[PDB]
């Protein structure tokens, strides 16, 4: 029973050892839940991770007059044809900018949508101009007023169009894919995001009766249909959660077997772990990592859109490099100043120099436990890893960020022999 | 009585007109309050601004067993003789990293100090390695443990030394100046910060009986003295507050007379305002700005250490450029990621492209009111200015940031004819 | 007959109008010429552009004891069976770093290679660490000595391997593809370059008997074969030459029909030209652009690997933006300091601000003729375009750069009505 | 006798040991030679270094109709009374952009000037907007036409003005200082460059009858005078030549005593050398460095305007770090892409990673001799130093760059026991 004021207390010094199951991808669940707005019979979304971003998306639907049902198996059924209010309120959107994913499907299905324009997120520069322009390319009339994106479809509905992304955008690609699914005619999205969650969304849409081809490549072709039905869909495994537990095991010089995952959606990460000296073996749906008694070797990292190394794994590799042998350069090209975790790890004795988009990490044998503060729902997992490799106790506050991004992180780490406990708020 | 949950509601569209008084500099008050820890007889600090960072510094002193006396005029007398605990606790330091300013004076006066190592601040990369290295150059033995800087002076006290600043540091320069003031022998600080608050601290130290020469230049020479006495010091005017009200008047196409200020501590800002079309007249302690019925012209800005254009004025010039005639490039060289205000102004219909350290602003005639969120105790004043030039109402939340950095901002703006109200939390 | 000291003299002010034929891709010709070193029977390469990089590659082969034959139709036949010396000399490599393309095929075919390590190129940072690590992944043992990359295959020849490109690399992908073609076993290249020249190379290798699949996607799978035979291969059209003449037309407000090209290999460029106001029609192998005498509209541009907007078209869009209506931001993510053309255009009265990887262009109605200096075999084409839109005469020297990258540029522009002349050195 | 096609051949492996005399500063000589245009009686400039930039400035004066006389003591006397043509031609300016230094004095003394606008320099972005805007602040009306800055003073000549430098500019400060010296009234330059050469220029102007105060500080005040007379002026020692030979000695683990220099104009460099393990002693006009045969320790460096670490010493510290013990980060904030020397050193087996403005150097015990190419009149001295610490021979081409920036470099190194020879072109 997580609470906003929860903390984690970690005692470092244990080599991890054990097996856990990987949960469904948070960032596939979010767009697929938004996609349920397109369906005229109920959609059941399965393999959901139990983390707070799902709760927020469910709350958002509630504010629109749609009451999702969580069954005994913890799957979510959404029947969007009870929708009352075509508005995604600022009160909710300000807490989770991924809420913007309802813009595309709401507009395509219902002919109009008012969605709060996301403001600042501490991660970095994250405008949504390409979401707006892409929809305008489908005939949408859009204005910004009162802090809302106010969108209206042409008479007869959205029309298929060509749209070229000047910058690769994950949720931008997802938003336009969903809108295109019910548009009149052919849509071609160029320089599309290739992220596995984009493919998962396309596969869900096709299960609902859409015609989405090319997901996973630079070019997505959508032939719009008049209506979509509801299906039952299991979201793919979470590659960021997968990578995070592999790094935790590597950093502690231990080992882990991950089940219900997929090695083919984090090749960049697996290769970097092999560079760090990890012994890795894989199967269709499992990964085993074993350091076999060695400290990790420092590695260089460069973030970029999939299939390159993910910005959502960058912080975790800093915490591993922090206790590795040698010097590693960690470079961001996606979110150039996403390094808040560095300055917390500095409190724990890490040796890290930051210049612009580059973090230069000099590994030390062990960090030093200290209280630190989470701020980033994916990157702050690095603070948990840092705690695992620190002398003494590390007390992490503002865990609510981490609880947005990971299912019960301390319960899974306890199964791997970590000394970690949640301190109730 | 300010409350953590206060909001500001603004209605835009009024040309400002009136006169107000500028308060003492927040960032002179903070190091001068730290400097009072050096004295063996009480020091009284005057012309203090009534804002929350001073309250936090007073609370920090209390935690160490020093209870400042606040008189009827809100002057603060500090008697450090009662000090009980040579520790600046994480619980407080984590709320205000400027707390690190007590490290130098406590070490030099009392021979030891434990001060929590600041973690992350959302503004950007802000390590304090130069504070530590500088103190080590004076013979201090320093380790980081449990998240604390644990410092001990040699037997006989700190010794004079040479320290070269690889990067210009405002509080770094201040910390070492204070440590040097009671050290044994001569300290030379090279590539020193030239900020007017550094000069003000030196002038206060000298009033207290120190021997600090060269403040304001690249090189500060300190001859340590035996004891520092009991001065009554009026801190200099706040140049950021000054610039902020000047920009507010300019952005609204109105005018303002500022009293109890000093034009010579913001020449960069005055020149940029003239470039924007402002008519400016000055006297020894006042500034008058009048737009004479013109819209501001877009200007380019480049932040750098004093006397260059201040990073603490950068956001405010974005909000002016956002309603100016033409396109203006706003470039950070101090905090390359300090642009969170941009994304709030985008909710208000601003036209701003951000690429790394560069914000390209295309002016529009008027912004559009929307709810927005403060995050930065100096830069979020730009959201107040944006509200003043927006159509309709702008509701700003998390005002507690702004109340750290500005004395009663809505009360001063009311005197200039702004339609602005504090909504009590 | 070109000479190292040739100049171009341009008189601006004429709307271009006419049609020309597009030549084969220089950057397909170079890797395909390299690939002929793999074959045990002669390979004939057709549709070659007549420009200096081809001449340099042929000279390189000569230095290794391979003498290509240029027939009457200007096709090049290469019979690598006479090869004598497995060395790419520094004397030639220092003039053309793309010479490194012989490293992969020489190593795979002959079991060893010495190729001079390229030093500095004024474009910016261009290390070849991925070429080296990629070949090591196929069993190469590589040393750097005397300024040479000295590479040796393992017993029995190169072996199939897996390699993940941390950064997308065009010639790195090509080098590894060629080496994989004769390796023992399966090679998988991940995060591969998708440039059309990479596809063209794969298609030529397959025509020679190889088994290269997936070129054009991020994952290339190669099944090595023991030997490769001859082929007669026509290289695809040059998308950069195509883009350049389209911009030349657009910038002068003219029109042009380009024959023997392919719109599908420059979709990003075509879309940006439409944004600038151009009317574009296309056929299977032609593109026609008509400005209808209108001044172009300023556009924003962001370079990235194919299919995104190419760095090799960036400078050309600066020269169009230089005379456009409005302000356009031109952003590099590939070669972040490739802006030397800007400072030449400034001599012609362009209004351009550069900060880091961003050029901010404010368009003026016309430039002003002045003597300027080429430095970049592709980007300096922008100086020719600038001259076409300048008042009076523009004299460009160091044309030898441009002659590397474009087939007789003045002769093609003359066909479009340009007033341009080559001044013989 | 120097020739354009000269090369240097270096044999590495010797610890340097000896003493040489330091020459006058090139970058004081250049603006002081320009300043002679202000005087109505001959000025004699003394302690000049014998290097090619001086020769170019003398040739420039020649093209204007002024014939400097080089006397028996190799001092230069300039009598600007004979001047005939107020034009600095592109033919000369294109070879040395520092030629722009004649703009300010020509305009101030003669009421008009035409000076070619410098184009590209491979170092990176070097616009001269602040020179132009600064002179406009003194009443100049300026056009760019035919690639010339064409400048005209108002009726009665230049007028005292205020100018704030948005970015610190060395030659910008010098140009405005010279122009102000003959202007009618008071000029204030704010955020002025503090470089020692700026002080040296001011002292020479004052010797000539000017009234320049505050040079060396952020603020320079000039009271214009109607005429300036002659002077005999000895330029100060060259701090960059000084730094370079100290690094050459340190990199080889040797010793050197430098005479006729001044430790107080390179404190940042001396401190970094001590960090690298050098034992340094100084006197009023000499510096002695002794490594005692020890390998240097890696250091971090960050360039910035004087008195910070100079960009003109950056490359030399990369060459020392290249053979040092450890990892050193070398960061540019002045010329953020000035790293061409890195890629030549990579040919010699250096281990350097460049990302943006940061070079990460991993030291190795020795480099490996290879042919390399100079491109930068100050930074390419790093290639000479790299050759001194490389196994075998290093052949450096395009030595003419180095001959611009250093007086007879191989002759001075020979006095220290280097094995180095000039190969005549
Ligand atoms: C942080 C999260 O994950 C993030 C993850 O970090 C990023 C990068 O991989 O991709 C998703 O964000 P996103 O879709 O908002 O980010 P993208 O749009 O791909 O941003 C990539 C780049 O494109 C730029 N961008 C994006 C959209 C747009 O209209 N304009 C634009 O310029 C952004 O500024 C950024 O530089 C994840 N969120 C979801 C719901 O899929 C999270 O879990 O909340
Ligand atoms: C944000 C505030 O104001 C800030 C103001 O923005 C900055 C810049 O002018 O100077 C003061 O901070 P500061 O002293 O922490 O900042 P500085 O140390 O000058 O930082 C300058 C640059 O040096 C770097 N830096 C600084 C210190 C150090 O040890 N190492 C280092 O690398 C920082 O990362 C930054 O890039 C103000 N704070 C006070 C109490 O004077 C505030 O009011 O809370
Ligand atoms: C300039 C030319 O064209 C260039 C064209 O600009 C670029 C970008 O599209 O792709 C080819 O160069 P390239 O293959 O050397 O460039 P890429 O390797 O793709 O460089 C891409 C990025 O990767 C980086 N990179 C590349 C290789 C490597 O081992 N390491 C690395 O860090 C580079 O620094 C650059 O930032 C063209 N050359 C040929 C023969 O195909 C030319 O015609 O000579
Ligand atoms: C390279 C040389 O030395 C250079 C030395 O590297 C630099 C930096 O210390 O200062 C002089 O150049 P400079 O005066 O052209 O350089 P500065 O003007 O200080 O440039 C500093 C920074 O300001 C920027 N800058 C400068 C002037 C201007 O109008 N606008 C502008 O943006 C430049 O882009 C650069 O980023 C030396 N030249 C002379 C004659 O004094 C040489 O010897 O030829
Ligand atoms: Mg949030
Ligand atoms: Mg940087
Ligand atoms: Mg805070
Ligand atoms: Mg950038
Ligand atoms: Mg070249
Ligand atoms: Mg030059």
């Amino acid at each position: 029973h997580h609470h906003h004021m929860d903390k984690l207390i970690i005692t470092g010094g244990n080599r991890l050892d054990g097996e856990i199951r990987i949960s469904g991808a948070k960032n596939s669940a979010l767009p697929i839940l938004a996609a349920t707005l397109l369906a005229d019979t109920p959609v059941t979304v399965c393999n959901l991770p139990h983390l707070h971003d799902i709760t927020t998306m469910i709350e958002l639907f509630g504010r629109m007059g749609v009451q999702p049902i969580i069954d005994e198996k913890l799957n979510v059924e959404v029947d969007a044809s009870s929708i009352k209010t075509l508005v995604a309120p600022y009160e909710l959107v300000k807490t989770m900018r991924a809420s913007i994913l309802v813009l595309g499907p709401m507009l395509a299905r219902f002919g109009e949508a008012e969605v709060a324009l996301p403001g600042g997120c501490a991660i970095g520069s994250r405008p949504v101009d390409l979401h707006i322009r892409g929809l305008e390319a489908m005939g949408a009339q859009i204005e910004v007023e009162g802090g809302y994106i106010k969108a209206k479809a042409p008479a007869g509905g959205l029309r298929g169009g060509h749209f070229f992304f000047d910058t690769v955008s994950v949720t931008g690609t997802e938003n336009l894919m969903m809108a295109a699914a019910l548009a009149n005619g052919r849509t071609v999205l160029q320089n599309a995001a290739r992220e596995p969650e984009v493919v998962d969304l396309a596969n869900c849409l096709n299960a609902m009766g859409a015609n989405v081809q090319g997901a996973g490549s630079d070019t997505i072709v959508i032939e719009g249909v008049k209506r979509l039905g509801g299906a039952r869909y299991d979201v793919l495994p979470d590659r960021i959660e997968t990578g995070t537990y592999l790094v935790a095991a590597a950093a502690t010089g231990g080992r882990v077997k991950l089940k219900d995952t997929d090695p083919t959606i984090l090749e960049a990460v697996l290769q970097k772990l092999e560079e760090a000296g990890a012994h890795i073996s894989t199967g269709s749906n499992w990964i085993e990592l074993d350091m076999k008694g060695n400290r990790p070797k420092a590695v260089n990292v460069r973030t970029a859109p999939y299939p390159a190394f993910p910005t959502d794994m960058q912080a975790q590799f800093i915490s591993m490099n922090a206790v590795a042998e040698g010097t590693g350069a960690v470079i961001e090209t996606v979110f150039e100043n996403r390094f808040m975790h560095v300055y917390e790890m500095n409190r724990m004795g890490a040796q890290i120099l930051v210049e612009g988009n580059t973090a230069i990490v000099t590994g030390v044998p062990k960090l030093k436990g200290a209280p630190v503060m989470a701020t980033d729902l994916r990157a702050s997992a690095s603070l948990v890893i840092a705690g695992l490799v620190a002398e003494g106790d590390t007390l992490i506050d503002r865990i609510y960020h981490i609880d947005r991004g990971y299912e019960c992180i301390e319960e899974k780490l306890q199964l791997l022999g970590a000394k970690i406990r949640r301190v109730p708020g």
